[PDB]
């Protein structure tokens, strides 16, 4: 009943206690396995309870002083309240765990060293853009980017919910055409028909910053464009490549999410962006190269003089590790933080063996943490790996309409 | 009925197929194990039943005149003998659908083209090797290949099981060395050792074709040398790189797996060796990349001037690229088949629409389906995948030592 995980590259094997813990049910059966699918009152004391139990066994103060203390006021707080206020130093330790148990998190090395902005106190979607802005500007740090999440105010009922409604806090637009088809980035052309929706004026390129859609409780939501000095970006140049430059690509900084739901001792924040910084096949891969997103790989084969006649010139290989090597290049040049699927697997593996030694274990989405391109190069491929969901955590939500 | 997208389209369907899912796997909704490498007369009754079900289905005469008699038939022989024989054609049927059930083969869009031979009247382990021989001649066929598995006797209550001990029909020797390393494919130390133990004299290269250990029930395992001319081999070169062809490397034409257990209604077939055409990444990212295998990496990226130094320059990514593309090249410069991973995988995009069309749905394995380098620039990338267990079915069996 203990998973055994091999490593197959040493031969190494461990077991995965940690597994045992395992709260919101995964979407595989006995029967059959959906590992590989994207998207799959007092309830809420037995999540609070575990928690702040959590949180004391790893300040070594389990079952002593403040532990039955801690359990006595949210006892109290949920009776009266119904719900209950997270003590500041446990928001963070709870955004910390989150992130600790991202299974498809491979930068999760960092999980210790991140910034917690606490915007509880938060009233009106004007109120937020500061704070988003605060984030972005400290996250962003003039490129030596640092890891931060803004939690904005819990959830109750009878209230709206905070809901920032794009997927990321930078995001390029989506245009359609005389003919459907999309200039700038297709995985947006929803929210930016959205943002046109609410009154903003369309530009023409294909890497416009989508303005941010911001919504305070049972309000609909309003526009705001970020400051232009506020969102980094890295023009992308081939180091060799004289004319990648002239293909006019573009990727910005910062890597901040804003549409999942975090979620500590049954405490549910609908609008806490986290942001860290890239893996450069984020963008050099998917982001630029899948058919449904920019779409880039044959453009920059036909640079190349390519044969894209045939598939076994593997020139959307060869095409595709040149965008890649723009990217770490770009980024590096413009002293923009950024780390490679090799140097990124490599410390998740050091990950993995810290997480052995501290719990036993670590959950983890095979699928997402092997890269994109190069998977069996490196060592994540060749490491089995558990997939479970552990408490605290970010979860999916539904689009906030 | 889970409900599958792909992302580089939008597609959705749902996989019915799933819920005929027989025998179990591993994940539950507790845990997935999805990435794990290694997951009574009445029951053979109810998988004879099924199967001569599904064989009679194919046939177009689902419940039909002969279908009733061989249920009764089957039972009839279960209940004297302990077992039944399988006609010759519910046999090629039963090793055709064994692959078309395989969840971790991306050459299924060829599942019916298979060369089915006979050998369940096999006496020895001599013949066994003569059988072996004409499998090898018939699927090589001078470097166009064919599909090709061969039936040897089932597992049958009195007697031992006839075993090929080897895990493929070629493979290349691996000697531990004097200074701990190994010389040859590291993936062949045991059955290398095994060999030698039963008298194989060894060779000192690194591509020595090792000779098979052949099991006739109830006897000690065998060693038969392959005739060196049955053994088609494919020197490695580079259409740019010229000092590739001096790195001495070689694989062979033919992979054919001969470790696996074929089961058809219940039946047990633990020696049915099988054999299909490479897909290049097999050979060029796994076979000669992988860390614990030949390891060639690092030697071709210093052979190719690379900056080693720094993960960043992506030399891992560019070596192996060019590694594949050797492959391919000298695989069809020996015009021997050979299918890229392009290729391949739109080749299984097909087929998964083929199988939802015809069984509502197909069992995939993505992250073996998913090729090792440029996953995402394959379209299986991004199909979600169902993963599960139809029987017929080749399945892993213990090694018989
Ligand atoms: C510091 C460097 C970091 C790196 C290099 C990194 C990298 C990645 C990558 C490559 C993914 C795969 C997602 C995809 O490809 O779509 C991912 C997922 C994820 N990351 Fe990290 N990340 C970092 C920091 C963080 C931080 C600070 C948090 C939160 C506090 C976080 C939370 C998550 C979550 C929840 C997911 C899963 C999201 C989803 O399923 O869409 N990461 N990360
Ligand atoms: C004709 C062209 C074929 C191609 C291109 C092909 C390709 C592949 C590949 C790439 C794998 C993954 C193995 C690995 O990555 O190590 C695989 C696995 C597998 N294939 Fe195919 N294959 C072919 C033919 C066949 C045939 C003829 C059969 C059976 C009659 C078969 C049955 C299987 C099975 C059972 C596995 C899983 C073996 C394992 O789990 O280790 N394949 N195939
Ligand atoms: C193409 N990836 C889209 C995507 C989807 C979900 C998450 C990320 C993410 C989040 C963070 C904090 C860092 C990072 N490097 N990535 C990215
Ligand atoms: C790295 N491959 C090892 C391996 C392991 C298991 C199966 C294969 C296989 C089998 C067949 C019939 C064709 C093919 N193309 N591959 C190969
Ligand atoms: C269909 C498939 O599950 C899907 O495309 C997943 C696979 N692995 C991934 N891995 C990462 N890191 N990001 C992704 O978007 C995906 N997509
Ligand atoms: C540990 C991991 O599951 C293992 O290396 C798997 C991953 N996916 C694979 N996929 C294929 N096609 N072949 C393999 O050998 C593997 N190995
Ligand atoms: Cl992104
Ligand atoms: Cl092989
Ligand atoms: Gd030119
Ligand atoms: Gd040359
Ligand atoms: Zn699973």
């Amino acid at each position: 009943k203990f998973p055994r995980v091999k490593n197959w590259e040493v031969g190494s094997i461990t077991y995965d206690t940690l597994s045992a813990q395992a709260q919101q049910d995964g979407p595989c059966t006995p029967r059959r396995c959906l590992g590989s699918l994207v998207f799959p009152p007092e309830q809420l004391l037995s999540q609070a309870r575990d928690f702040i139990n959590q949180y004391y066994s790893s300040i070594k103060r389990s079952g002593s002083q403040a532990h039955e203390q801690r359990l006595q006021e949210v006892e109290a707080e949920v009776a009266a309240t119904g719900t209950y206020q997270l003590r500041e130093s446990e928001l963070v330790f709870g955004a910390k765990q989150a992130w600790r148990n991202a299974p498809r998190c491979v930068g999760r090395i960092q999980w210790g060293k991140l910034q917690v902005f606490d915007a509880r106190d938060c009233r009106s979607a004007q109120e937020m853009f500061t704070y988003i802005c605060n984030h972005i500007k400290y996250a962003t740090n003039r490129g030596n980017l640092r890891s931060a999440i803004t939690v904005f105010p819990q959830r109750c009922p009878g209230r709206g919910d905070f809901r920032i409604w794009n997927s990321q806090l930078v995001r390029y637009a989506g245009y359609r055409q005389q003919d459907g088809s999309v200039r700038g980035d297709p995985a947006n052309v929803e929210i930016t028909e959205l943002c046109i929706q609410h009154g903003w004026t369309p530009g023409n390129g294909r890497f416009d910053v989508l303005p941010l859609l911001l919504q305070a409780p049972d309000e609909p939501p309003e526009l705001f464009l970020l400051p232009p000095e506020l969102v980094l970006e890295v023009p992308l140049e081939h180091p060799t490549l004289e004319w990648f430059a002239a293909l006019g690509l573009r990727w910005y900084a910062l890597p901040a999410v804003s549409n999942m739901l975090l979620e500590i001792g049954g405490l549910e924040f609908p609008a806490a962006p986290f942001s860290g910084w890239y893996m450069s096949t984020e963008i050099g891969t998917r982001n630029l190269c899948d058919p449904h997103r920019y779409n880039i790989l044959e453009d920059v084969a036909v640079c190349m003089d390519l044969d894209t006649r045939t598939t076994s010139s593997l020139w959307k290989d060869k095409a595709a590790v040149e965008i890649n090597v723009a990217v770490l290049h770009s980024y590096q040049l413009a002293k923009v933080t950024i780390v490679d699927h090799h140097a990124a697997t490599a410390s998740f593996m050091k990950h993995l063996e810290n997480e052995q030694k501290a719990r036993g274990g670590c959950p983890a989405d095979w699928a997402w943490i092997v890269p994109p391109i190069s998977g069996s190069l490196t060592p994540v491929f060749h490491q089995e790996m558990v997939n479970y969901f552990l408490s605290p955590a970010f979860r999916y939500q539904p689009d906030p309409w």
